[PDB]
């Protein structure tokens, strides 16, 4: 069928819906959008993770629960909530195009930029796919409740 405000409503109400990932890593950059500037910060995170797994480290285990709050980042072993982003803070979603397991966003006020790479642990569509439509429901319900 098809996913009506309705639908996506009760999927990303309360604890929303969540996924297990690890984080590849954080950086600041200058713009809150961009495909470029998405990818060099992905394949520079990427690096640093592989010159630390070379040395026994390894990518922190998390959740990443995607809801009507936005998207919280919540460490898999104690249940810590490790980020909290809220949607009106997420300015872009960037696929990366060189994994079907990897994906990021970037997130922050103006002047405030960090785009965020996470590693899924299952395929990384589904994912960036509950994002475009959590954006899209709370974009349908503002209009539908200006337009009130």
């Amino acid at each position: 069928m098809e996913k009506t405000d309705e639908y996506l409503l009760a999927r990303f109400k309360g604890d929303g819906v969540k996924y297990k990932a690890k984080l590849i890593g954080i950086d600041d950059v200058p713009d809150a959008r961009g495909d470029k500037m998405s990818q060099d910060s992905m394949m520079k995170l990427k690096g640093m993770a592989a010159a630390g797994r070379s040395q026994g480290q390894h990518k922190q285990r998390i959740w990443v629960n995607i809801s009507l709050s936005g998207i919280k980042i919540i460490d898999e072993k104690t249940g810590v909530i490790e980020h909290e982003h809220p949607v009106n803070k997420i300015s872009f979603i960037a696929r990366d195009v060189t994994d079907n397991r990897a994906f990021g966003y970037v997130c922050g006020g103006e002047g405030q930029h960090q785009f965020f790479a996470i590693k899924t642990g299952q395929q990384a569509e589904p994912l960036v796919v509950d994002l475009k439509d959590l954006f899209q429901v709370i974009y349908n319900v503002k209009k539908k409740e200006e337009d009130k």
